[PDB]
């Protein structure tokens, strides 16, 4: 539950916060508007999971596995069992046109997972944008009643290390790992005044990546149904998003500010990016190809 | 109102975050649960300014001034009209055993004052503990129905700069200004087992001031009806906490982590402790002896 009376935290032991030593010398930890960024050092798991765990929470995590797709679930649920809110409640929600497909993975205690089956569209970028509409729908037939908070992932890829539930806040974006030392003005936000996703060259605080949101389950409703009907004005329109469902994140992000920013600890590509002295974790990184 | 349907932020233009550039390198801006840790450099004003409007926020701000404080009064108001939430709707609300001795203070629009007549304790501990249970009872009397947030503060102090609404959260405590350099061990708690204010030595996040704390009402009445009902066990044991009302917080926020702190900007004394580089501002300060 979220927003309910809170019991006091048990005793504890670990070391004293030092007010007079950053956590980070080389990165960005909060956002002008007061939101962490959550990177490795910034937090104390043991605190933050005594804080979640009395609350009993429940963490909702969606994957979309349409038409080929489907081979990348083994690997994606194996290792979200071994790194993703370990020892919380967890329900996965796999959206598919191949019920038959998704694989027996099998799950630890107070885990679940549901197969959700939806249509396939026929061109990757609606399969892509169409996620918006499925995730917005099924926030009122199951989310609502069934988890706290939802997080909304890419399937190609697979959790290295510790997922947990530091990213846990009604509204967070992620910083996409192409990106995080760009200037505005090279993000590749929607460009074209005439789509409902324009950012100008002088707006913008960070270029999220849309394979990594989530929130709680009436915040995330309110982005996937404002991105939604911001695509559908769009094909009326007969304009399509630069990075479809992506770019609308983005102006949605812009517009209404995330409580929380992941660092591209929580979404990489090794192959393209490599390891970086600024990350001392990966954690979700993409499938080679 | 607080957690409300928000709408969309306008354009605005402003510097682009700075991924790979802490906005402080000589103190700790976030806390090891997430919290933000308010210092000068932290925020955008114009941002969180937006945020605060859009929802229309009404902050209480409660004052006692009881016996021979009520000479402060004039100089506390006349400088929170000058730096406190300006642009926002305020009520202040006075707690006195002599409201006719209450200042005449002209008010900026918005903004109101509501005198509350109470009782006059006669040991200066008391008056300053039964502030606890005041401040819990108004929280129905009043407080529920006309403000979002509560701001909580002692009367002998004056506001030098800017004190807005990067300070609004469900719960804050303010680092005390004699103590936050100094090691755990070394914090003034309650040191007693006897007191339902006992902190080991080996527990203690901060030192957390008792003439500057807040929240939302709902989590103000928390606070100040669990400390009241820890006063008041001691009092039947035979026991008063080494300092007071501020034991008791302590106490309490150490088992129920605020979701913001505040530096000693927001609380200081520059005639015993100066002006050190670690303070770009002093915003609400003593009134020397
Ligand atoms: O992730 C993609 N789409 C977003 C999500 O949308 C879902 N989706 C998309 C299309 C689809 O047919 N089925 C489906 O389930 C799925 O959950 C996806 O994770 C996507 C779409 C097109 C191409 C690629 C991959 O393109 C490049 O990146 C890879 C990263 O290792 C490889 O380098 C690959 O060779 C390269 O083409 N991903
Ligand atoms: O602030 C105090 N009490 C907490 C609040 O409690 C309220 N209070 C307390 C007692 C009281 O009789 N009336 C009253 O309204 C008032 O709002 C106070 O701000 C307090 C209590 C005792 C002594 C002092 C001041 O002690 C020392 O600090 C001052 C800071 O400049 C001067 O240095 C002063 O000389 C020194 O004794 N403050
Ligand atoms: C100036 C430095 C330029 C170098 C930056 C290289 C990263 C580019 O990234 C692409 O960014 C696009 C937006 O502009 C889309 O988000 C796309 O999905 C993403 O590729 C995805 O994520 C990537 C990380 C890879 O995994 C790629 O294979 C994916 O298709
Ligand atoms: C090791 C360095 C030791 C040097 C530290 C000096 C600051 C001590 O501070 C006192 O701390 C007490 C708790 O231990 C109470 O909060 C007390 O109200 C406060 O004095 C109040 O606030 C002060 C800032 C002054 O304004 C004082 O006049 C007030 O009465
Ligand atoms: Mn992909
Ligand atoms: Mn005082």
């Amino acid at each position: 539950a979220i927003g309910e009376f809170m019991v006091s935290l048990p005793r504890m032991v670990y070391p004293q916060p030092k007010v007079l030593t950053p956590c980070r010398k080389d990165v960005l930890v909060v956002t002008p508007w007061l939101a962490p960024i959550v990177w490795e050092g910034t937090f104390n798991i043991d605190i933050l999971n005594e804080q979640f765990r009395l609350q009993n929470t429940t963490i909702g995590l969606t994957v979309f596995a349409i038409k080929k797709y489907v081979a990348f679930l083994k690997l994606f649920l194996e290792t979200a069992e071994k790194h993703f809110m370990v020892g919380h409640r967890v329900h996965y929600y796999v959206f598919t046109d191949q019920p038959a497909a998704v694989p027996r993975v099998t799950l630890g205690t107070g885990r679940q997972l549901s197969v959700l089956e939806v249509r396939a569209y026929k061109r990757w970028q609606d399969v892509s944008m169409r996620r918006m509409e499925m995730i917005s729908d099924f926030c009122e037939r199951r989310f609502l009643s069934e988890v706290d908070y939802l997080v909304c992932v890419d399937v190609d890829m697979e959790f290295r290390d510790h997922v947990g539930v530091e990213i846990l806040t009604p509204l967070f974006g992620t910083l996409h790992p192409g990106f995080y030392g760009s200037s505005r003005e090279a993000f590749t936000y929607e460009r074209r005044p005439q789509s409902q996703a324009y950012i100008p060259k002088d707006e913008g605080d960070f270029y999220y990546g849309g394979a990594f949101f989530g929130g709680s389950v009436q915040e995330v409703q309110r982005l996937t149904r404002a991105c939604h009907q911001a695509m559908m004005v769009d094909q009326a329109n007969g304009i399509e998003a630069v990075w479809h469902d992506e770019s609308h994140l983005n102006k949605y992000l812009l517009r209404h500010k995330p409580t929380k920013v992941l660092s591209p600890e929580y979404l990489w590509d090794q192959q393209l990016l490599g390891w970086p002295a600024v990350l001392r974790k990966l954690r979700f990184t993409a499938v080679p190809k």
